[PDB]
């Protein structure tokens, strides 16, 4: 309260100088500097409470380990599953402007159940948020885990979902994460999907999607795009197929001049006891300010069979134009050229330049 007192200071002339400082009227530092308004208080009262108790349980669950598999003390050895009690830890602090209360609870009777709760409250918008987290793992019939996380923040929206389940015969993995940024100038959204599954033959899905929204008004540069990928993987016993393709997409403008970029690729590989093949196609198509365009066809193709061999490597085409001066052009590139090999026959044709 003393600091809230609006002290009046008279006009004084400092010794050894001709300076006469101005008087101060109703100088309530706690209020005239905005602290009274900012913190909503005329003083400081702080309460901190921390709890870290633990009801100790030193017992364990001893699961006999079946060494009989090797025998064909086949059954005298113990897999230890602790009988620990709950671990409790609550943190709570109090104040006028900020209030934090986070509770973490962990259960360890025989399985694992972990839950977290963080509560933040403040006069400031960003300082107020909610975070929740639950992780559950069961071991009675193998390890089956399910983790889900959610964040409640003004600028970040985090949703994360991981669940690894073992049904005592089959293997399931799935990752479903979705989170987006809320930055004004650069708004972003990404999304993760990964579902590796193995009933008899493993099957894996890989789709990565990303979006980005950019605009720099001060720099007068703006661009939008998305880079997204899809991978298909099939490790079948009969044969093994791997398929991958990606698309680097973006459009933008800089100082009233357009920025163009779009990259697409298709990667394809095939394997088998008799024949294997792999052909990957590329399009580097892009240009800056509508200049130097047509980055095209950097593709290749190859095939190998027990009977024969074939190859086609770097057929391409290019044409890039300058939009300054007298519009000089150059797009040099190779023409298609191949190779085929068979018994008794050797054929090699090459066209280039």
């Amino acid at each position: 309260d003393f600091l809230n007192i609006p002290l009046t200071i008279p006009e004084m002339r400092l010794p050894y100088t001709i300076i006469t400082t101005p008087p101060l009227k109703d100088f309530s530092l706690w209020e005239k500097t905005g602290l009274k308004e900012f913190l909503k208080t005329t003083k400081q009262s702080f309460d901190l409470s921390v709890k870290a108790q633990y009801k100790k349980n030193k017992h364990r669950h001893s699961i006999t380990n079946p060494l009989a598999v090797l025998c064909e003390l086949c059954t005298i050895s113990h897999i230890f599953i602790p009988a620990m009690g709950n671990i409790t830890y609550d943190f709570s602090f109090k104040s006028s402007v900020i209030t934090l209360n986070t509770n973490a609870e962990l259960f360890n009777q025989s399985d694992i159940v972990a839950h977290l709760l963080s509560s933040s409250s403040s006069v400031i918008d960003a300082l107020q948020y909610k975070l929740e987290g639950t992780t559950r793992l069961t071991r009675k019939r193998g390890l089956k885990l399910a983790t889900a996380l959610s964040l409640s923040n003004k600028f970040v929206e985090g949703s994360h979902n991981s669940t690894v389940s073992l049904t005592t015969k089959n293997m399931e993995v799935s990752v479903a994460t979705t989170t987006k940024a809320q930055i004004p100038i650069l708004r972003m959204n990404f999304k993760q999907e990964l579902n590796g599954n193995t009933k008899s033959k493993p099957t894996v899905s890989s789709s990565m999607e990303f979006k980005y929204d950019f605009n720099s008004s001060m720099l007068y540069s703006t661009a939008k795009g998305a880079v997204d990928h899809k991978l298909s993987l099939e490790s079948l016993t009969s044969y093994f197929s791997i398929e991958s393709s990606t698309k680097g997409d973006v459009k933008g403008s800089v100082l009233s001049r357009e920025y163009s970029g779009t990259i697409a690729s298709e990667a394809n590989t095939y394997l088998n006891s008799k024949s294997t093949r792999s052909s990957v196609k590329l399009q580097g198509t892009s240009k800056i300010d509508d200049i130097w365009n047509l980055e095209v066809k950097e593709n290749f193709a190859g095939e190998a069979t027990l009977q024969r061999i074939y190859s086609l490597w770097e057929h391409s085409t290019k044409n890039h134009l300058q939009l300054e001066g007298l519009f000089f052009t150059n797009g040099e590139h190779t023409s298609k050229a191949t190779l085929e090999l068979s018994p008794w026959q050797m054929s090699a044709l090459v066209q280039v330049h």
